[PDB]
RNA sequence: CCGUGAGGGAAAGCUGAAAAGAACCCCGGAAGGGGGGUGAAAAGAGCCUGAAACCGGGCGGCUACAGUGGGGCAGGCCCGAAAGGAUGCCCCCUCCCGAAGGAAACCCCGGUGACGGGGGAGUACGAGGGAGGGGGUCCAGGGUCUGCCCUUACGUCUAGAAA
RNA sequence: GCAACCCGCGAGGGGCGGGGUCUUAAAGGGCCCGUAGUCACGGCCGUGAGACCAGAAACCGGGCGAUCUAGCCCUGGGCAGGGUGAAGCGGGGCGAAAGCCCCGUGGAGGCCCGAAGGGGUUCUGAUGUGCAAAUCGUUCCCAUGACCUGGGGCUAGGGGCAAAAGACCAAUCAAGCCCGGUGAUAGCUGGUUCCCCCCGAAGCGGGUCUCAGCCCGGCCUCCCCGGAGGCGGCCGGCGGGGUAGAGUACUGAUCGGGGCCCCGGUCAAACUCCGAACCUGCCAGCGCCGUAGAAGGGGGGAGGCGGGGGCGGUGGGGUAAGCCUCCGCUCCGAGACGGGAACAACCGAGACCGGGGUUAAGGCCCCCAAGUGCGGGCUUAGUGUCAAUCUAAAAGGGCGUCCCCCGCCCAAGACAGCCGAGGCGGGGGGCCCCGAAGAUGUACAGGGACUAAGCCCGCCGCCGAGACCCCGGCCCGCGGGCCGUUGGCCCGCGUGGGGUAGGGGGGCGCGGCCGUGGGGCAGAAGCCGGGCCGUGAGGUCCGGUGGACCCGCGGCCGACGAAGAUCCCGGCGGUAGUAGCAGCGAAGAGGGGUGAGAAGCCCCUCCGCCGGAAAGGACCAGGGUUUCCUGGCAACUUCAAUAGGCCAGGAGUUAG
RNA sequence: CGCAGGUCGCAGUGGCAAGGGGGACCUGACUGUUUAACAAAAACAUAGGUCCCCGCGAGCCCGUAAGGGUGUGUACGGGGGC
RNA sequence: CUUAAGGUAGCCAAAUGCCUUGCCGGGUAAGUUCCGGCGUGCAUGAAUGGAUCAACGAGGUCCCCACUGUCCCGGCCCGGGGCCCGGCGAACCCACCUCCAGGUGCACAGUCCUGGGACCCCCGACGGGGCGAGAAGUCCCUAUGGAGCUUCACAGCAGCCUG
RNA sequence: GGGCAUGACAGAAAAGUUACCCUAGGAAUAACCGGCUCGUCGCGGGUGAGAGUCCCCAUCGACCCCGCGGUUUGGUACCCAGACGUCGUCUCUUCCCAUCCUGGCGGUGCAGCAGCCGCCAAGGGUGGGGCUGCCCGCCCAUUAAAGGGGAACGUGAGAUGGGUUCAGACCGUCGCGAGACAGGUCGGUCUCUACCUGUCGGGGGCGCUGGCCGCCUGAGGGGAAGGUGCCCUCAGUACGAGAGGAACGGGGCGCCGCGGCCUCUAGUGUACCGGUUGUCCGGCAGGGCACUGCCGGGCAGCCACGCCGUGGGGGAUAACCGCUGAAAGCAUCUAAGCGGGAAGCCCUCCCCGAGACGAGGCGGCCGUUGCCCUGGGGGCAACCCCGGGGCACGAGGGCUCCCGUAGAAGACGGGGUUGAUGGGGGGGCGGUGUAACCCCCGAGGGUUUCCCGAGGGGAGAGCCGGCCCCUCCCAAUCGCCCGAGCGUGC
């Protein structure tokens, strides 16, 4: 095998790396979640920018608990998201897929939303959750479609990005369904859904870098003593034994970013009302400025600087879980 | 024409009987193109005939869920004027003869049984060879494609070649 | 003589005898003798000649070369700047003398740093279908001298020249180049061109400066002579033999017992009292072949003189080997086809063409034609899945499980801890388990999968080749017959029909000639496509194109047939609208004019590069009109063009 | 060429231009020469040392020969080795 | 004693020591190299030159200081290639042209067997495979093949000496 | 007729050397790799003399014997001489298990701490240096441990080129000699524009049973997405005569790997600002060139030396440990049944994903139509059917346009007047460092103290932004296209 030991170049487990199908985050994973009363399960928002923030640390067995510690943020523009319809899904026994059986719309929805759907001109909002209903001792689940609002957004375009979030919070599925119909043609804002000082994932398609070479694609090394060498430098040496011949395994160059990734666990620090107590004097750089409610998600998120990033319950919290109590947020870096 | 030199050294034939060598009109910057002329024939000065490779266009067949070339059988689409048959070919029916070979239903005897034996029966049938009747329209041949079956480029030394 | 066959004569053939001659004292022996040659035409082969075609490195003859390079000679040119500081010469200081010390002056050196110039170290940089058949960048070495450089001159091939590397002597040097000897030779390598039909090998023995060659035999083929016997099989009569086994008796080896002997035991390629199977000699018979020609003999031509697989001789050797070296049958080579998953030589089996039928090996759950066929038993491990090539397994352990045999106990007081019926041990067999570990991809050995669709003992039917049977067609060998015949046709018979090298027999095509008969401007040859005929080489016809020659038949002759030779010459592709048109320290822009057309030609403005020069001034050799003017753009310039060292037309070089 | 003073920068040989230095061993004394096109070297040469053939009509070498080189020279010389 | 003598002065695990990374010191955290010693030295030694390093070195080597993108360990930037457009417009190579696995076979298959896959076409990149391309293998052997060189080979010819 | 001789004996008269080498050929024949073989090499098993205080088998294993692997070396000569690039290293990927650590279990001559031995197990790890051309090996400091093998001795059309193994040269030795040595030593060209395939990423189309939009599903595919240490407590406790000295559980944090991100810090930053050298533009100011002239700072962007995320569980099992339990009145983990049992396998988790041809589900939008020109046929009286073309209707889509969450080309995303998409203008925030003008100070000198003078101070900064906001002032225009519609059968 090798001469000297070492763990192989970069993973296998994102490929292939391709570009992803869609700009918007698709989530495979929801994860079953005992709130007591019935919620979404998650949120969509948009990536503004990034600041540091001085923190109390109020983990009791932290080494530096009770302190102040500086920690970098994320800052999401979240306005509130438009809830358009309600789907129905069950099981098809055939096979145990799950199948949507049908769906309610709203009757008159947003003019915005036409620039995405193909909608008649009014929906008949009462016959479709008449349709619906027939389908109610068979559901499994039940999900509302959402749609953004980029007007109310630092970016200000007008195109809206549609996706399906789930409703959970209790085991019951009727109950669902209820709070799920009782959302149609309203709004949903982040505090509807989450509370400050808990966990989330985040999901979402990374920054784009274009082609990029092995070197940085997979970390290969560059090639020691680097002038030596004739035909470059930046690459492998060889590219395969003779047998297996190229393998999917080896480094090669490619695309290299503009991929779909999840991270978990990422502490909520604040979810605020106004994003004018939150932008900086100068705006946020290749953003703007935030007009209404923020998150301050704790750490780094996927994606550029304009993405839209799903927040969800997480599915891998830790065996304990963080203090009920708020965070305590001293100072953020964009504030005087 | 090549080598300082001694020396070395190619490729390259064909308008038409006659120039009758293309007037004249339109277009083009021009080479030239279209129309219109000459001649038995463009044979058009890049000049007899004008093959193949090769490239363009048209036509026939195939073409994005199916692994390629060759052969046989069956079929689809297309061609099938002449030089081949059309007294053809194809289908049906009936009749006769028929090599090697050759059942079945059913009755009887045996075996646990797979099956064997006597009769039915050297029958029904059977390559092919003869005769007639009804119906149809091309048949042969060719291009290409599909299905099924078969199939390991050539030349060579070698004990041994798809290597 | 019915025939069978017997008898006589008996050319040719065979044997003797006789004769000529040589040798010898002679006998004996050698050669020769009772008839056929010679000349020609065609063919095959040998030897020489270039000798089927292509191919060396070489060697010799006579010439040509020192514009390159090596050396030397004659006559010209060049080397910024800086540093060090020899001999010699002054002054001062110390000092008793000698002398010593400091400072200066001076300007030596195959001295030092470093431009020009010369050289060529490193990056083992770039380039490596290059700018270039040796270059470029960078870093380097020398740079007043054994220095660098121009012109002229000398030394020439077995010779030169060499501060010597066998360097260099015109991109050529462990012996130049040109032409000639010369088509050098090659046991070696490559190539060697139409069809059908008949038969059909070999890699063995001997000799060889022989081992990649060749010759004489074996094996093939064709022809002729000859004339009745022959032998890959079997039975018998009469013989030969010394292997397997056996023995341990001769020659040897070797373990024990008993008193050099006796008894028991272990052995032998180079031991043998015995002794098979088996092979082999003669005779008789059988069987088959043979007058449609046995034995034997003569002549022509070979190929080949590298073999290989299976099985058998424990062959002999070797740890073993898809190993080396012998002996024998068969098969591949030179043999199609069915089965084996594939697969020259394992099994089956030998193929002219078409069709029908039946079997062989092997198979019958699906792939896949035919059985989810029949009875019994075993295995629980997916063990395994119908011989070999072919992908596997040992010593050993296991009552795991199925089974067989033996010994002992129990006569119901056995085994196990009164109860009541079987119990304990040994030996063996079947299947399976452990022993059992590998490298790209699944219980691999064809795949699916199967608890039988596995294994063992038996059984029934079916499928399945080109084999075997039958029908039709074709061809062949041999024999017979007919026909005025360098040939044609008919009949009969064949347990006739594969074939490389090679031998033998017949036909097709191409160019010409000698004859004969014809076609063609109402359309020859050629060319494109098509129909028909022939097993085939090929022939013939039709439609189109073309524009003047051509063909049938008989005979004769060749500069006579291509798919291939890193074949030759020409043309033309894919590659591909791809590489390159970057790198070496300059580059363009605006406006106007000309023009069919302008980023690029002409004019101005702006911007840049050289400036002890890849760039300004002069000029030798070499080049030879490239100079200048006018006009132009088919070609030429790595793009464009109205430009040009290009093209066309004209002109131009003045000397005491 | 020198002296005194003032003064700025991160940097004053400001660009350009322009030695890294020291210790030791092997080896050839040195400068020089070399495999044009894979070897620049410790190889060749070298000054110096030493030996040999030679008194010139010599020694050594070239030429078929006529003749020639060393030699327009002469042992403090010519030639030949190491 | 053996073909005469019998390695002197020196020098050394040497560019010369196989054994051998010899043994002991130095230097390193760790030293098969290097330096200093040691020496019956496989096989050192005197113009075949021995010992010997001042000066010199594009010679070969070890150590120290300085220094740094050599490295830890990679990042960003600049000019030209690159990529795209316009224009010009080749070559190498080429029997035909090839998805993967495990087999089989002239023993290392694109083409054979049994499997596993694949909608087709196009662009960029690379260099694992095509036993990739280049060059009738220089290695090695064979040939009753060469060339050049050597001498105690077989011969021969000059040159010199001698009658 | 006898003899004189060829012993290489079916009869030439015959020495070397080539690494300066050349030609013809040979896989008839060596060297590398491959094939066969496995003596050798490595690994496993049987046996049990003997050692182990007693005690064969905790640990060993004499004398012998049975095997496996293809990993050393050899044997052979089957393929390849019109050629498969010859050692090592670098880089990069994968596979094996006969397991060094990490997970599980057992034995011990296992008190504890350690150690030794066996079994399951290949998911992950197995590192940094010194020496030598190495490979191997020895050594140093660490470490959980610093395993071994295969892939044409993996990988030179990827590199490197130190050794080996060309031509030059030196030494020792051998040879009369030229020369030779697989003994040492110094020097000594690493060629190719990628045709096919593969791999990685990026596009166009056709299909999915009329066209389209949006949201989903999940067959299968990929994954190591995680691995592994340390400290405290337990506890100076258990154990132990002492010396010494654990563990389960609980708490905290790294190292290696993977995936993101740019707030901080660091790098860069030929946008930008400033200083300054030489020269040129007459001087000042401003500027060219010195290939950013050099130097300092530096926004955005990119980036690591920075920051963030990176888990437990469930199921069936392996080695095995047990329950009940007969065969076999007892006993027995096993024969039926049952319980427990690994970093391994499967799922959970992350990525790709309907070309998943059984081409899927859901909701919605659209089409399911007409007219014109022309050719043919039927009966001709309209008419109807068929061929070709054109136009309209029509959801949806594209080009053109302004751009950037994107980007080699394509693609993707945003905007397109019902509009803040780029620019301009104003404002915010930021870089540099304080322009011009004016006033004061200035070492000193002179037309004497109204001039020169490097420079210092004040007020004012000045220049600039590939960032944010606001504002229609300019430009997102004019336009060019694609598009289902119909039959037939099962
Ligand atoms: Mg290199
Ligand atoms: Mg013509
Ligand atoms: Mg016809
Ligand atoms: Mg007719
Ligand atoms: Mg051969
Ligand atoms: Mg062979
Ligand atoms: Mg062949
Ligand atoms: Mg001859
Ligand atoms: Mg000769
Ligand atoms: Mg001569
Ligand atoms: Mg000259
Ligand atoms: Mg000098
Ligand atoms: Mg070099
Ligand atoms: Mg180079
Ligand atoms: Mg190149
Ligand atoms: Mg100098
Ligand atoms: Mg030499
Ligand atoms: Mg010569
Ligand atoms: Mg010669
Ligand atoms: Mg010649
Ligand atoms: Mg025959
Ligand atoms: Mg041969
Ligand atoms: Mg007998
Ligand atoms: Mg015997
Ligand atoms: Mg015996
Ligand atoms: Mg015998
Ligand atoms: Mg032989
Ligand atoms: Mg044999
Ligand atoms: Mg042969
Ligand atoms: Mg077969
Ligand atoms: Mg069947
Ligand atoms: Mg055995
Ligand atoms: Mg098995
Ligand atoms: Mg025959
Ligand atoms: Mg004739
Ligand atoms: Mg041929
Ligand atoms: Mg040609
Ligand atoms: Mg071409
Ligand atoms: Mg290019
Ligand atoms: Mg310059
Ligand atoms: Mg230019
Ligand atoms: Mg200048
Ligand atoms: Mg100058
Ligand atoms: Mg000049
Ligand atoms: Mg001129
Ligand atoms: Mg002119
Ligand atoms: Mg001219
Ligand atoms: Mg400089
Ligand atoms: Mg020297
Ligand atoms: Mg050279
Ligand atoms: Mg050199
Ligand atoms: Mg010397
Ligand atoms: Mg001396
Ligand atoms: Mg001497
Ligand atoms: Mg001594
Ligand atoms: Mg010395
Ligand atoms: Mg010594
Ligand atoms: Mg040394
Ligand atoms: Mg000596
Ligand atoms: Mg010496
Ligand atoms: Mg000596
Ligand atoms: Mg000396
Ligand atoms: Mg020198
Ligand atoms: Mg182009
Ligand atoms: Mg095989
Ligand atoms: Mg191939
Ligand atoms: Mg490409
Ligand atoms: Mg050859
Ligand atoms: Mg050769
Ligand atoms: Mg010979
Ligand atoms: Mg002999
Ligand atoms: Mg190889
Ligand atoms: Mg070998
Ligand atoms: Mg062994
Ligand atoms: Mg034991
Ligand atoms: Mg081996
Ligand atoms: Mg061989
Ligand atoms: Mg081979
Ligand atoms: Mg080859
Ligand atoms: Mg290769
Ligand atoms: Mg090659
Ligand atoms: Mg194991
Ligand atoms: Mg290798
Ligand atoms: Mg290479
Ligand atoms: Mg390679
Ligand atoms: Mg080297
Ligand atoms: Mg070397
Ligand atoms: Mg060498
Ligand atoms: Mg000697
Ligand atoms: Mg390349
Ligand atoms: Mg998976
Ligand atoms: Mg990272
Ligand atoms: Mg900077
Ligand atoms: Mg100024
Ligand atoms: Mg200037
Ligand atoms: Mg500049």
């Amino acid at each position: 095998g090798l001469k000297i030991n070492r763990p192989r170049r970069g993973s296998m487990g994102v490929y292939p790396r391709k570009r992803a199908a869609d700009i918007v985050p698709r989530v495979r994973t929801w994860p079953e979640v005992n709130l007591g009363k019935p919620t979404l399960l998650g949120f969509a928002a948009y990536k503004a920018g990034m600041l540091h923030a001085v923190v109390v640390d109020d983990r009791p067995t932290s080494p530096l608990y009770g302190k102040e510690v500086v920690k970098a943020v994320t800052v999401l523009d979240a306005p509130p998201l438009y809830v358009a319809a309600v789907r129905l899904y069950t099981l098809d026994p055939t096979n145990g897929y799950k199948v949507a059986v049908g769906e309610a719309w709203v009757s008159e929805p947003p003019a915005d939303l036409r620039r995405v759907l193909t909608l008649p001109e009014k929906f008949d909002t009462e016959k479709q959750l008449k349709a619906l209903e027939e389908y109610r001792d068979v559901a499994v689940d039940v999900r509302v479609l959402v749609a953004t609002q980029p007007r109310l957004s630092g970016i200000g375009k007008k195109t809206p990005e549609v996706l399906e979030i789930p409703v959970g919070g209790v085991p019951s599925i009727d109950e669902r369904i209820n709070f799920a119909i009782s959302l149609l043609g309203k709004t949903v804002s982040p505090k509807d859904v989450f509370t400050p000082g808990q966990l989330v994932d985040v999901i979402a398609v990374t920054k784009g870098k274009g082609y990029q070479g092995v070197v940085k694609r997979f970390g290969v090394t560059i090639l020691p003593r680097w002038h030596k060498h004739r035909k470059g430098h930046r690459r492998t040496g060889t590219i395969g034994p003779q047998a297996p011949a190229l393998m999917f395994t080896q480094p090669r160059p490619g695309q290299m970013g503009f991929h779909q990734r999840t991270e978990y666990n990422k502490r909520i620090l604040k979810i605020g009302d106004n994003g004018a107590e939150i932008t900086p004097k100068s705006g946020f750089p290749h953003y703007g400025v935030i007009k209404g409610p923020y998150i301050l998600l704790q750490g780094s998120v996927p994606g550029a600087r304009k993405r839209l990033v799903v927040l969800r319950y997480p599915v891998r919290p830790p065996k304990k879980a963080p203090p009920a109590a708020e965070p305590q947020v001293v100072w953020v870096s964009s504030q005087s």
